[PDB]
DNA sequence: CCTAACTGACA
DNA sequence: TGTCAGTTAGG
């Protein structure tokens, strides 16, 4: 827990190489590094955007189609939905849908 | 509309 | 412990 503040720059840019070394599976020791930062936050943070593995990139008429279809069959599977989208996971679609599309296309 | 952050719930 | 699910939060 602790340091309840945004996360910092010497956070993400930091976080930024270790998944690199140990992988997005690893956040038992992510949070042994951050001390503060448990698990849980660095898995937040990670998946959403911040991936340099997932180049920051917005959604647009040939990514709006993959949440229209996916929302279709799975709706709040987001589980489903990331695996069948290699890159956004999780947070990325999940978060675009009802922030961007919560008004329902 | 786009990404960030914590909180609530689940496997 | 890691992932999923949802809203609130800042941009």
């Amino acid at each position: 827990m602790l340091i309840k503040g945004p996360w910092t720059k010497e956070e993400d840019q930091r976080v930024i190489k270790l998944v690199q070394k140990y992988g997005p599976k690893r956040w038992s020791v992510i949070a042994k590094h951050l001390k503060g930062r448990i698990g849980k936050q660095c898995r937040e943070r990670w998946h959403n955007h911040l991936n340099p593995e997932v180049k920051k990139t917005s959604w647009t008429e040939e990514e709006d189609r993959i949440i229209y279809q996916a929302h279709k069959r799975l709706g709040n599977r987001w589980a489903e939905i990331a695996k069948l989208l290699p890159g956004r996971t999780d947070n990325a679609i999940k978060n675009h849908w009802n922030s961007t599309m919560r008004r329902k296309v």
